[PDB]
DNA sequence: GTCGTTAGTTGTGGGACTAAAGGATATCGTGAACCGAAAAATTAGTGTAACGGGTATCCCACAACGCTAG
């Protein structure tokens, strides 16, 4: 950051594909799934408790 | 030296963002036990047939002439 201050580097660029990243099926069931499954680990641990 | 004033920020908050059509979604986690309420189902108990006159109505059939003599 100091050293972009100085003019002395360069902004990202929002649109480069390389900064763009595809969130494809896999990764968004998977997503899901961690979600689920971590509701279902912390009813586990209730009703253990 | 100290206190109120004014203007220019600066951060923060509230309010806008064509028209036409259409218009499907999915929605966790659980603690027990007894009492009261009303809505529902099951059970217990009583019964007619023809007759007298007299008369209201119905259907069903028939009549409602023609001639002669005292």
């Amino acid at each position: 950051l100091i050293e972009l201050i100085n003019s002395k580097a360069e902004i990202d660029d929002i649109d480069h594909l390389s900064n763009r990243r595809v969130r494809t099926v896999g990764e968004q069931l998977s997503q899901q799934f961690g979600v689920g499954l971590a509701r279902m680990a912390r009813t586990i641990r209730e009703r253990m408790n």
